């Protein structure tokens, strides 16, 4: 389970920026880097990461987690962090956001601004860091590479669709459709948050068969889809005290799932209220969508649409999972279906 | 020679974008991504590509010069642009800069704006895409895979060394030292623009030699720090008619070397003319900061470095070439003295 080895992951980043932070010229970038270290790669759940030492535990004999193989699993499942670190410093960025994980957004610092994109790469840069000091004499080692270096094309062609789809002061719900909606995630979001760390940890435990990962890949990237669902419905909906950040998708024109929906079940009236405020700073244009998508129900929509997914994604687990534990699958659809 | 072969590597970019660019669903992200190609990856010298292809033929025997192998040279020439490119958009970006290759920054085009952090970081990816569909079954592609990724590594270092040495709106006088300067540049320019190319002919010729590619790396990262040198004095005694772009040094506050050997010279009221003018958007204090470069003579040191440069570099050449052909580094040597 995670919920235990949350305090134990953490505790390994310590040995992480000591490694990546150890030629004295370069020394004030170092300091840098250790600060854009500390700042974003740590306040998040480490969810991703946790999937990673997880699953690994449970696909490899415990004969043969050694210290040393171990010490090799934290170390990829922090990779996986610091893949998301660098997505969200620059989504943050692209997205106009204010606050993350509890704090002002990097970039919003006084300060840093736009000098955060080439932090953002920093992060990104940590990867093949770690990765070439921990892990290159392993047989896995080029598998690791390909599959963080595919993860982030992925999500950057994901990321495209989603700026695209969404500009800034021209209306495009013509565009907010199903069928764009499920191509937005499952490249932006999908692949990197299920499918790459429990695709590193079959890997990383010599499971490398084309068919084995496209059968984990059924499973992960419907999980996927669910979880961007949920994060779209929080965006609007949610607490900032729980999920750390304030919402932007209205102000910012987003294909949200709340706006697919809103679309499929708007009569004329309310098509043109959407159309008239959506996708605009003012505040009060910003409250009209949200109490439309209140009189459309979104929230029970939402609900019952959680129901149906975690059935699905459940059915799914039931046909794809062998021969891997179903625990594999079952502990990452605990972590996202609340 | 690069003159010969300029048209013909030109004439690639054509094949490199098809294969790019060929899921219907991503259809519109991959449109973007080939007006991002074709914007931000044409228009330069194509310097530092073609350094890969004249160096590939100048190192491997004509006889293994077959279509396949003069092929993936090519694309490895194309990865390198793909990289500078990368850093290009972004840096523009971070130095507010207003064009760039004759043309607007991507990043001031309307309707692009910040969207440019994810088109960089797709340039990028494009490169590991072309290593692994050219040159996967090859010997050298984990060498190949490993340079590039360290080659970013060492630019963001370096570009971190750079942005933190120059803030905005604070006085940085005290660093802009030689030793500060030469740090800045050997991370963020040397290593992607001359060890990077002739590294990769030289991985793809079979020299993996890590002797070898040290003798090559002490030639190269001086050729490196001059080119730095220069494109810091035609920052602002360039004609933009021939570089292509404005330059941003004296309002960015930026180490440059220009301003390091203002320094050097400066009287007790130069030292406090630059300190009230530098580092500001007002173009009379920028005028100010120019007057004073040219009171100080330093279009003529510039000079004079640019011949001692020039005799240094040929003397490392006599040192180090060997056993390469010493027109592998005259090549690039002519290229970069004018
Ligand atoms: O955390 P956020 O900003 O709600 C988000 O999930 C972040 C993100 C960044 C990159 C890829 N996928 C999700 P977004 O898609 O912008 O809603
Ligand atoms: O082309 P530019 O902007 O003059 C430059 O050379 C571009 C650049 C970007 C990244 C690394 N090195 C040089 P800069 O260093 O900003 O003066
Ligand atoms: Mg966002
Ligand atoms: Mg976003
Ligand atoms: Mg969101
Ligand atoms: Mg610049
Ligand atoms: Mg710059
Ligand atoms: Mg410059």
């Amino acid at each position: 389970a995670y919920a235990q080895e949350k305090q134990d992951f953490v505790q390994h980043f310590s040995q992480i920026v000591r490694v990546l932070t150890e030629h004295p010229e370069i020394g004030d970038a170092i300091a840098r880097l250790k600060e854009v270290l500390e700042y974003n790669t740590i306040g998040g759940k480490y969810n991703r990461g946790l999937t990673v030492v997880v699953a690994f535990r449970e696909l490899v004999e415990p004969r043969k987690q050694d210290a040393d193989s171990l010490q090799r699993a934290w170390t990829v499942g922090w990779c996986v962090e610091l893949l998301q670190a660098f997505f969200l410093v620059a989504d943050d960025i692209m997205d106009s956001s204010l606050t993350r994980r509890g704090q002002i957004c990097w970039y919003q610092k006084p300060g840093v601004g736009l000098d955060a994109i080439n932090d953002a790469n920093l992060l990104e840069a940590c990867i093949y860091r770690l990765l070439k000091l921990y892990c290159r004499e392993q047989p896995y080692y080029l598998n690791l590479i390909e599959l963080f270096l595919q993860s982030s094309y992925q999500t950057e062609i994901g990321q495209t669709l989603d700026l695209l789809t969404a500009p800034q002061g021209n209306v495009d719900l013509v565009r907010f459709t199903e069928k764009r909606y499920k191509s937005i995630v499952k490249y932006k979001t999908a692949f990197y948050s299920f499918y790459l760390p429990i695709a590193a940890a079959m890997y990383m435990a010599g499971i490398d068969g084309e068919k084995e990962h496209a059968n984990a890949k059924k499973i992960l990237l419907e999980m996927g889809e669910f979880a961007q669902i949920q994060d779209d419905y929080l965006d609007l909906f949610g607490d900032p005290s729980v999920t750390g950040k304030i919402g932007t998708d209205i102000q910012d024109n987003k294909c949200s799932w709340l706006v697919v929906q809103c679309l499929q079940r708007a009569t004329p009236e309310q098509y043109q209220i959407l159309k008239e405020n959506y996708g605009q700073k003012e505040a009060e244009k910003v409250a009209r969508v949200k109490a439309l998508y209140e009189e459309l129900d979104l929230p029970a929509v939402f609900l019952q649409y959680e129901e149906d997914s975690y059935s699905h994604i459940m059915a799914l687990i039931e046909q794809y999972a062998a021969p891997l534990p179903p625990a594999v699958f079952l502990g990452l659809a605990r972590k996202i279906y609340k």
